[PDB]
């Protein structure tokens, strides 16, 4: 045997009743699905959103992909990056001819088992040099969501699906999520991405920014094959990866140079990393859990739509993730503390389970901040001044040393205008004596305790 398929991940078939509320359902399956990292969700037979579009008027700029195991690729950036151009129809014609010519078979007579074995053969063989193309970008005027959105008059059926929880345009900005409260520009993370696939086009092993959840819907076409690893095994996987492809682990100059790669799940299984698989067919959802590594490839021409989200469950993990970024010197997409304080400042209109969970995260934030400020005072930093960090562009408030986005506090020095360090890296700013430094802070401890009290009242 040259490829042993991993065991299958969990598959859920909710009733209409269960399927009514997405967040309730995800909370239900969570103890099972978080053991496997990914899971598949089949909607009720009824639930059939209308996909409709003109294949001649949708155009997009294709990305090109070489298919070599352990070779470095860079995560897709929101920028089009292209002079070349396909309509959905001309891409479909390219994609079907490619698959048909590769196997000398009609496109739907190629078994999924065989495409999977062939994918892993061709990525491991050096002389084979297959390149494929694919589409990836957030919605725009030239290529929009596959779900119904408001604007054009809509049919009664379209109106049914316009407000669904499972309409992925809605899911980021619903109530039991926490990304919706963020006022910062985080386009890449709260807007759905649109993916046009062809045979063998693939996505490298990765986890979502800030260890968020994600959910992917296959609108139409041939299936999408997935591999997933549970969150508790993320560091095992990373150690296996570091050993075999250490170049992917050199320091990131920014978030547009994140390096990722294809790697055979059998390799992971040999090093005792648990891995699960699934084929996602048209009309099905795949959900990924916090810090669950995933990868996959398309069986043929298809169209998927995916979005990030964060439940109240995720809040403690969000804080651990930012700490982990600090240890690695990795850039943040947003400030976690800034998001917590924003929610606290809206305590009266918050859902009450949300208020209760924000309260507990804020209590940890405040006790850590108390300890850090005492430490830098003992270093001889005496002068201080309030500062509205949320007004600075992100690139003007990153720690010089660990790149974290400052919000609660930072240290500055008149000696190096415009530069900041977080309170973990006070000794990294410059060589002036500590009495020349200034502590810049968003809130006094006395501002903070009443903010947390408002949450306590709302939670009762
Ligand atoms: O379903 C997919 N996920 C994903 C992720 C990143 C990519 F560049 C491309 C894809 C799609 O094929
Ligand atoms: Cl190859
Ligand atoms: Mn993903
Ligand atoms: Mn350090
Ligand atoms: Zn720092």
């Amino acid at each position: 045997s040259m490829f042993l398929p991993p065991p299958e991940c969990p598959v859920f078939e909710p009733s209409w009743e269960e399927f009514a509320d997405p967040f309730a359902f995800i909370h239900k399956i969570r103890p099972i699905a978080e053991q496997t990292g990914i899971c598949k969700v089949r909607p009720p037979p009824d639930w059939q959103p209308p996909f409709a579009c003109d294949v001649d008027k949708l155009h997009f700029t294709p990305r090109i992909q070489r298919l070599n195991e352990l070779e470095a690729q860079t995560r897709v950036k929101l920028g089009g990056g292209g002079a070349r151009d396909y309509t959905l129809r001309t891409f479909g014609e390219m994609a079907d001819a490619f698959k048909s010519d590769y196997f000398n078979m009609p496109v739907h007579m190629v078994p999924t088992e065989l495409v999977e074995k062939e994918f892993w053969r061709l990525v491991s063989t050096i002389e084979e040099d297959v390149t494929v193309e694919y589409g990836a970008d957030i919605a725009s005027k030239e290529f929009g969501s596959g779900f119904p959105v408001r604007d054009i008059k809509l049919s009664p059926e379209e109106e049914e699906y316009l407000d669904s929880g499972w309409n992925l345009n809605n899911m980021p900005v619903m109530e039991q999520s926490v990304l919706a409260h963020i006022t910062a520009d985080i386009c890449g993370m709260k807007l759905p991405w649109l993916y046009v696939g062809m045979c063998f086009s693939s996505f490298c092993w990765h986890i979502e920014d800030h260890w968020s959840y994600s959910i992917n819907y296959l609108h139409w076409g041939e299936p999408k094959t997935w591999y997933g690893v549970p969150g508790y095994a993320a560091e095992q996987l990373e150690n296996v990866m570091k050993k075999l492809a250490p170049e992917l682990f050199v320091s990131q100059p920014d978030l547009l140079h994140q390096l990722v790669t294809i790697m055979n799940p059998n390799t992971l299984m040999t090093h005792e990393v648990p891995v699960y698989r699934t084929n996602q067919c048209a009309g099905e959802f795949v959900i990924t859990f916090p810090r669950a590594y995933h990868s996959g490839f398309n069986q043929g021409f298809n169209f998927a739509e995916a979005v990030n989200f964060c439940t109240v469950d995720w809040l403690p993990l969000g804080r651990q993730c930012v700490e982990h970024y600090r240890l690695l010197h990795r850039y943040c997409v947003f400030s976690h503390d800034e998001m917590i304080c924003k929610m606290a400042s809206k305590a009266d209109v918050l859902d009450v389970v949300v208020a209760s969970t924000v309260q507990k995260d804020m209590a940890i934030m405040i006790e850590d901040e108390k300890a850090l400020r005492e430490t830098v005072r003992k270093l001889g930093v005496i002068d201080s001044e309030r500062m509205d960090f949320e007004l600075l562009p992100d690139d003007e408030r990153q720690c010089v040393k660990c790149k974290t986005t400052c919000f609660m506090s930072a240290i500055s020095c008149s000696c190096k205008p415009g530069l900041l360090v977080c309170l973990h890296h006070v000794k990294e700013l410059c060589s002036c004596p500590p009495y020349k430094y200034k502590l810049r802070y968003r809130y006094t401890l006395d501002d903070l305790y009443p903010m947390m009290n408002a949450l306590k009242l709302r939670a009762e």
